[PDB]
């Protein structure tokens, strides 16, 4: 009765490395949310590399080594979600992850640019979508970190 | 004789879709570019599905199909690349693809946004890449499509 116990890991994806703090404050809430459910944060700046094909190589693996991706795909300089977190959200669908994303703005592109064009006239997409189609594989989007990690804790069972 | 010979196939990434053509223009200059070479190009509106999950499906299997990505990251609604585009990079580097990137713009981020951080605090990135550093993985970034082609050609032979 000492066999080997599977801890859950979820790597999180985000633009909150880009706060002033580097992310303090959005990743000691989530590490104190996932420490009640014995979950452990795969956070993007943990022991971080200096070279930058180092901390991609880093995250990367942390996708791979991962159970589910919880994405925050809020708006990110505009009404786009963060390239960076994007990448991260396609690694985990190509790896056949649990990708689970949420967003601070739920309206559908079209809303949020108020029209089928940008001011460039550039094509906003008309799918009913928060944002690029891409991004979307079926499960809800949700409106918080919080609502994805019930998700996952009803999903993804020790 | 007659034996298998295979068709290479490049993926074709990139926010031309968004033109106001959907893409025409760009996706005809990429087909003539092959054709000479006898490469497949796999564009994301070909065959276009009328769900979302669908469309997503399709793009994915032409990544899993494809030998290389060359992907458009250019300044899309601001100086960060497509989102999209930077799903399908993420899909094709877990896949272990070929992955050949381009912009119209080669500046350093912090030479882009003309500061450390951006008009709301948020930190640029200070890696001398022109984007974010998930979609950098050693392989020079391209100033065009062509550029991008040309190695792809000269490293991925028939
Ligand atoms: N784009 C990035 C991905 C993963 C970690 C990072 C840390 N600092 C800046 C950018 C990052
Ligand atoms: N985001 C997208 C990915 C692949 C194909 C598309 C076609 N139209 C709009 C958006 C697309």
């Amino acid at each position: 009765h000492h066999h080997h116990h599977h801890m859950r890991k979820i790597y999180i994806a985000g633009p909150a490395v880009f706060n002033p703090d580097m992310g303090a404050s959005y990743y000691n809430k989530v590490r104190e949310l996932l420490k009640k459910e014995n979950v452990m944060p795969l956070i993007p700046t943990d022991n971080e590399a200096t070279e930058a094909l180092d901390i991609r190589q880093k995250n990367i693996q942390m996708i791979k080594d991962c159970d589910a991706v919880i994405a925050d795909l809020s708006p990110f300089r505009g009404h786009e979600p963060d390239c960076g977190t994007a990448f991260e959200v396609g690694c985990a669908a190509a790896l056949n992850k649990m990708v689970l994303t949420f967003t601070s703005d739920r309206r559908n592109m079209r809303e949020k640019y108020g029209s089928g064009v940008d001011k460039d006239n550039l094509r906003v997409e008309g799918f009913g979508l928060p944002f690029n189609l891409m991004l979307y594989d079926g499960v809800e989007v949700f409106d918080s970190f919080e609502s994805a990690f019930k998700y996952f804790l009803a999903n993804f069972p020790s």
